[PDB]
């Protein structure tokens, strides 16, 4: 007996869809779902998706409320759809995937991931749910996460962090670090050695290494001396140059975090979605320096330092490919006279 | 077991809400309800009401599909709400009443009309439904229809016609003539003697008496001579006067029907609802004669002739009250030198 | 060169998308596309689909404007998608298929039907378009139409009529009768022997055989006597029975057409889409007889007579399967004492 | 001469409806009201209600701008409608009541509360307005507030705080503490002895007693010792247990306030309205501990301590009824071996 | 080849319209523009204007991304339309002007400002763009800004600050101080001597003079003594009186800034647009003092002091006209017994 009113009953009484029996009266208007509480309408859901309001409400109510991979990792691994769950994209306020399997009669393409319509799609499987490892083994295309080993399968250790109800966190009361596995055309695929981004944000930025503490604490000249970074344009690249009309550099989140603590600036997130590299239109409030496309990545500073120090500085211009979050990120490296001028990731 | 998806399943499978178990997939968008059929979306309902789309859909699916009184009758009798049904108002594409009793959880004020919230409201009861005559007997305020006698209650014979799925008709395979009863503050009321409007339409107009046949077939002059109508301004009032820029008269539907057969015109229904008197902005296409507010009533011609021949004609202008469809309709009567100049109903 | 403004320029200047260069100014508001003509806004398209307004506009502009199979045929043959065209579904005012191939960047799953995403889907190919017969020969799943012979493939002769810009017609200046071919999992299929529905409408109903002429012109009794139809309940099944509150029979479009000429009625099309069997909520205006779900099919009368005269009549009720428009339509047959009581299609 | 344009004139020139004469040009679009200022459109009102945009605009413009009872108190006392004013619900951005009396021609069921249509409804009367005490005396059902005594009527002293333009506050320049009176079916009703919630919020939380200062300042072991709370599971109940997957306890707002100062967490207010007990879907950012339905109440800590210490701890499971904000709040008390395990309010 | 899809291509790849060739797939729904990124819809623009969604999107994408005059200055100078650019109004989230010249085929009234349809309109010209000074000279009505002298034209030195992507700032990496020129009916007009407002906001308020530092730092009695302000009701006017039901005074932004640091209050901006004088409905959270129409201006405190000390205090009531932001601001001055009672600007 699945229905709009039963989904709303579950949201009101359980905080999300929990399979309970019951109904509440519902009103739909203004792309919004209301329920009646003691004679007046209370908003339960405002649709920000491109789906019909009542369909989006049901997928949101049926969202996975356990730690799940961040959407950027699923996208980077080519995931098209999830087995018997909904990965909600809190950056977009919308389902991460267009279709479902065994979730919702308006969006399901199948009830089980073994149906043949699913074979060409990369299905996400969650080894914490009974039966899903076996489904991964039978699927032609898929991505599997587990908490532990799967007999005979070679794992890839994922990022330390995961998303729990739209909060990205490294779990202490719950496990957020998974093994990853991937199959293409029926064949298990070796996932590449990879760096991971750290998923921090500008204002709550906390360092995760002694080098990152030093960078936030020392003066730039002091930090550069200790970590032997002369000639790598580290200031320009990480900390930014605000002296000209066009803002120079500023491509690591920790550098924006330091600048923001000192002096606020505006960041227009003009493609608002989860991605390994983010592009912002930045305007510095104190100087008026700005840049329409400022590419930013949150790598652990030690990782970025390892990457840039590995580069040959003998060419004026060069694409540098780095595996990050399982995907190939192209960096542009600009050099002159054997030292770096700039280095930035591309989206 | 109440559910949007179950309402849609009933619409798809039974043509209306029939209390069947089942569900179909539904999308709501654009103030429209869709359902998915073989991979594509099919429209089931477009909301034209001021209620939320899913609520309006459910009240529409739960509409009464038996012959029921036209909305103008229920309005004139002061009905506020219906016992355990929805009277769908097809002139407004909306429920006839704001609230419900035992129909829909978003709009219900009660499950049964015996709840005290219902005592002040004038509840419509339907003697065809078991138990509702007795519910009327116990109610403080109500209107009751029946198909036959009720012990101890004198009936008022209602109109011949009723509304069945939005079609107004005089039933032959089904009964459409009801007895009417009304209670106010626990007291059974004597309903007044009344004329009834005939609820016909311009394009499909059927005469219902020999006088109406003669009016449609004879020339104006011969008709007036036959029924001895000199001095009552029938040429103005019923036939209409298209000779000046302001259209004169034309206040009886049969007169519009006769003109429309001969020469088409535009009628703008600028207050689109069911009422005993209708006002139209009329533009005649042949002549260009027009009138912003042309008040029109569909009386049997014989009834209209009885009314106008039953008036005193000795003052320039006055209000004439006529009980029609159970309500008091004001007409304006204008006379000169002992004869009619014009006579028209007012929408009020 | 793809662009909303370029799509609008083609609509304004060519009547549909024709691949021409140019642009006009466009406004989108109210799920409606406008363009500016001499300082004011003119409506080009009102979106009635569940797709975004600008996407629906483009698919509509890119609709196939040649005669194409009616949507019910394509549905019954299991077509999922069309190769490099849009079949516009004029009954739903929406694309017949959710996705496209080589039409529109928002809806395309592929540029060409040879991409592997297309292999499981049943792709509609059009032999009038160069290369598409060969694309069918190579496709895993498909339906092909042609105007003539294909070397090595046995044809199924399709219906006489097809849809041209939403008008269903039997072409005289253009060919509307196609050969049909179908492949499932790489294997060419033998399509079954089938009847076809005639796709006529109530108001414009044209007889297509002498038997149908006789049915429209003769009285019920003389018709039944002439074609020796006693015992098959044609009076109930085809002519309909309006004598009780529940309307009896009336399951053949020609019978509705004959009634409609004599006396109008209301048909509520409560699942508005193209299908072989249609269900209507019918209310007869003259009698008040009505039925919530009246199943109606437009067969040539001769075909219907062949079907009903080809059944065993010895049990109270059973399901009779009939191949119509390439699909298996279930009918319910009800008999008593060796004669028909009623016979009606089911929408399923 | 009441009209949409006159309501907008009043909003522009007086900040709200003030009965002044005048008109401004208005545009309605996107469920929003605009007025034209020097050639361009300026937003005056965005409709978040289920009423028609122009109707909601007029009720919002006609909102009571004096301190009024919080909506949760009116709801708890059964109020259906207000006499000749609009109580605006700033938690819902909507009128607290569906219908009006003498306010708005689209929503009025009557012009005066003495009309018989009002008799079955509990009408709110404001004794600060001339004539309303007398109307309360003539009404069959109603709730009256006053600043002072009403001859012969037995008062109930209300909460110290009230709402002024959506700000909940204890007045110093204005009076916010009212006497309350209530009638049902023509009969004055004795209002119960009651606790009141304190209406504080998470981030601006300020303590209102020495015990509350101590709780924010001392360590939990120290606080528990001083106030002799051993065996009442006070830590679990008030301060929360974040060590497991499912978040244990945490049912008093002061405990969330303390936790939030230390380490931020997300609170999804999935039924957004004013109520004595609130239910949140909480996710702790530092540990990943979470709970779909966490029931929370803001009682003065001294009040909560009085309540829990009053309980008999000899039964494993027991509903405990406490009058709060004039309504019966059911608490679940769970005990083992003569000490409390948990204690939480229900919504 | 201008089109909706090309505008969206530019927004995605360049951060704004940059004249680049290319297209992305776009969806329009819910008065919102989406583009498809790897199979799912991402929001690019939410229309808050009264224009059609796709038209508003194009004007926003084509917004001037250099420092431009704040909208209040353009409005005060009578500007109706801009030459070959879009001044975006970030206070209204909408174009500052209804029509355009050479920007957008749905809103253009002309392609060049020399067309005769433009003659009756005051056109904004930007002397930093090649050719626009000459266009100003040929225009019948217009306003011109430049960075430097224009031969033979008498300049007016504008405000120090300008708006860069909705951030108001005094430029250090870019120039924000312009010369202003204005023509009416073909004749160059002498712009008046004027004060300028400072365009600061409540929470980030930073002082810009020793007097402003003193006001934030000293006690009111101390500040008043040092700057010899006795008898000018400075406390009432600047700092506010919260002791009564109706909030007295509080008309300078610096006074609200000081009060807000000490104790928060609500400011309802009920006409949300950019203007020299702003009107707020204010409610003090600590006392409950409030005022429906509180007129506020951000003048440098030294400027306000110069203005009030210049006034003759011998009349109970008097309108005082002050040129601010090039416009005539009327102040009401109320005096008794030779000292000020209050002084407030009018909107
Ligand atoms: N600074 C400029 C001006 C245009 C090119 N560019 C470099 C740059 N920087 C980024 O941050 N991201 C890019 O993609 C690119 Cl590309
Ligand atoms: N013809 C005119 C011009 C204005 C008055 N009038 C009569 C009239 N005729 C109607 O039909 N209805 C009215 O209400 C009225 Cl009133
Ligand atoms: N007349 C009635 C009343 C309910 C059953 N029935 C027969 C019928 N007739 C149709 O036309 N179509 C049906 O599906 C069915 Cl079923
Ligand atoms: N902790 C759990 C898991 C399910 C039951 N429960 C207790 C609880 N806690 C609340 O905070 N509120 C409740 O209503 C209830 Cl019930
Ligand atoms: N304090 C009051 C009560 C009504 C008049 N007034 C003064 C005032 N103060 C402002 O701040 N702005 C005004 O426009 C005006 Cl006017």
């Amino acid at each position: 007996n699945m229905s709009l009113e039963n989904v709303a009953f579950n949201v009101v009484n359980k905080g999300h869809f929990d399979g309970q029996q019951g109904e509440v009266p519902v009103s739909i208007i203004n792309n919004t779902v209301y329920t009646k509480v003691d004679g007046v309408d209370v908003e339960l859901f405002e649709n920000k998706t491109t789906l019909p309001v009542n369909v989006a409400f049901e997928l949101w109510a049926k969202r996975n409320i356990k730690p799940v991979p961040e959407v950027k990792i699923l996208n980077n691994l080519g995931v098209d759809i999830a087995a018997n769950t909904v990965i909600w994209d809190y950056k977009r306020d919308a389902p991460a995937h267009i279709s479902t399997i065994g979730v919702c009669s308006m969006t399901d393409i199948a009830k089980k991931p073994t149906e043949t319509i699913c074979a060409p799609l990369t299905v996400f499987f969650d080894g914490r749910v009974d039966g899903q490892v076996d489904l991964f083994r039978n699927a032609r295309n898929g991505v599997l996460i587990t908490e532990g080993s799967v007999k005979g399968l070679q794992p890839s250790v994922g990022p330390k962090q995961a998303s729990l109800n739209g909060v990205t966190l490294i779990g202490e009361a719950v496990k957020t670090q998974f093994n990853y596995y991937k199959k293409v055309d029926g064949v298990v695929q070796q996932l590449p050695e990879t760096y991971f981004t750290q998923s921090r944000n500008l204002q709550e930025f906390k360092p995760r290494s002694q080098m990152e503490i030093d960078f936030l604490e020392l003066a730039m000249d002091e930090f550069i001396e200790r970590y032997k970074l002369e000639g790598y344009a580290f200031e320009h690249i990480v900390y930014g140059d605000f002296s000209h009309s066009q803002l120079g550099g500023l491509h690591l989140l920790i550098g924006l975090a330091k600048r923001f603590k000192e002096s606020p600036f505006e960041l227009e997130d003009f493609i608002p979605m989860d991605s390994t590299v983010k592009n912002y239109f930045i305007t510095d409030a104190q100087t008026g320096s700005s840049k329409c496309v400022c590419s930013v990545i949150d790598l652990l500073l030690d990782d970025f330092v390892e990457i840039i120090k590995s580069q040959d500085l003998s060419v004026v211009s060069k694409v540098v490919k780095v595996t990050i979050d399982y995907t190939e990120i192209s960096f542009m490296l600009w050099c002159k006279d054997g030292h770096v001028e700039t280095f930035y990731p591309k989206l």
